[PDB]
């Protein structure tokens, strides 16, 4: 698919959105439902 030609990304653990299994803006997208500024 769009996201990737196997698909099967990871799953944030607050809402609807995906990311690569060990992409760093994982953890900024994160920390943002922990309402980091
Ligand atoms: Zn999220």
């Amino acid at each position: 698919g769009s996201s990737g030609s196997s698909g099967r990304a990871m799953k944030c653990p607050y809402c609807d959105f995906y990311f690569m299994k060990n992409g760093s803006d994982l953890q900024r997208h994160i920390w943002a439902h922990e309402g980091v500024k």
